[PDB]
């Protein structure tokens, strides 16, 4: 029996997409911040639902540990990031991922191309889209309590996918997918993972585990 799926395309707002192409086109050295970013946004996920959970305990039905999961997978060069903070609505998902517009977006692109280094995308709100300084496409799994699971997918270009999700259930979380670029498989190793963890993100407050596949 042939399953049917509905798939949304969407435009990224015109100064997102300036500024992905502005991250894929242009040299950076210190790439490795990327990791720094994703890590600080599921720390944040994770703040969110620990409070959220001391008003209505009951939003923790979905899985009682805070926490984050690295997963890096030489065979298919992906490195995957793994939450199981608050997650996001269909909503959040759109407005934080693409359509909606940024307020920092002009003044970092203006910085970068200053000079500034690539580390200072934090500061400015935008810090997800450093992913494409390693990754050539990034796939977002995501679930909020109450809503259904959902996938978002780019490759930049100027578009992004949204789907409902028919794969592996999340009980709750963010899983962000990196698909790297074959000059930057570096960040599937375990040590150089250890060494940016180290350096950009050694003050998270929840645990962080590095699955490493035998071999
Ligand atoms: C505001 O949070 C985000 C902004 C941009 C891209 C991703 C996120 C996000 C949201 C949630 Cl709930 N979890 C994670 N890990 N990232």
């Amino acid at each position: 029996p042939m399953e049917e799926e509905e798939v949304e395309t969407f435009a990224f707002q015109a100064e997102i997409a300036q500024l992905m192409s502005l991250i894929i086109n242009t040299f950076y050295s210190n790439k490795e911040i990327f990791l720094r970013e994703l890590i600080s946004n599921s720390s944040d996920a994770l703040d969110k639902i620990r409070y959220e959970s001391l008003t209505d305990p009951s939003k923790l039905d979905s899985g009682k540990e805070l926490h984050i999961n690295l997963i890096p997978n030489k065979q298919d060069r992906t490195l995957t990031i793994v939450d199981t903070g608050i997650g996001m609505t269909k909503a959040d998902l759109i407005n934080n991922l693409g359509t909606i517009a940024k307020s920092g977006t002009k003044a970092f692109m203006e910085a970068l191309q200053a000079g500034a280094d690539i580390s200072m995308i934090g500061q400015f709100g935008v810090g997800f889209y450093s992913a494409y300084l390693v990754a050539e496409k990034v796939t977002v799994i995501t679930k909020h309590n109450d809503d259904e699971q959902y996938a978002w997918e780019s490759s930049a270009g100027g578009s992004f996918t949204v789907r409902t999700d028919t794969g592996e259930p999340m009980g709750r979380g963010t899983k962000v997918i990196l698909h790297l670029k074959e000059d930057q498989t570096e960040y599937l190793e375990e040590r150089r993972i250890k060494e940016i963890v180290k350096k950009h993100s050694q003050f998270i407050g929840y645990p962080i585990t590095l699955f490493v596949e035998k071999e």
